[PDB]
């Protein structure tokens, strides 16, 4: 029941008001951090997230932040960070399919402004 890459990008971009053009760009970890903030406000150290990360060390730090949020919230998932940060399609697509299912199961209707969330950092 995997979404197409096109439908997945549309969901990400609309939900978070982002401008991704490639599934591979999820390698930065920033979108995942914002989704976790959206699901569980306060679970993520948003002040430390690099929203427009350009280099691997920045991606890794974003994923460290995500991992801490998962741990705090009792989410059972080892994130394959070492693979994801390389920006290849297969690993990133596999993880996003899982993540969307996770998000869909945990969404509880609370208002979130994803643009405001990126302001004032």
């Amino acid at each position: 029941d995997n979404l197409s890459r096109h439908d997945m990008l549309a969901w990400i971009n609309e939900s978070l008001q982002l401008n991704l053009t490639k599934i591979e760009q999820l390698c930065s970890g920033a979108a995942y951090c914002q989704f976790m903030d959206m699901l569980f406000p306060g679970s993520i150290a948003l002040k430390k997230v690099k929203f427009q990360a350009k280099l691997e060390h920045e991606y890794i730090q974003n994923f460290k932040i995500l991992q801490a949020g998962f741990k705090r919230m009792g989410v059972d998932k080892i994130i394959p960070v070492d693979k994801l940060v390389k920006g290849k399609f297969q690993d990133n697509f596999e993880f996003v399919q899982w993540f969307k299912k996770f998000f869909d199961a945990n969404y509880d209707g609370k208002d979130y402004d994803p643009v405001a969330a990126r302001q004032g950092q």
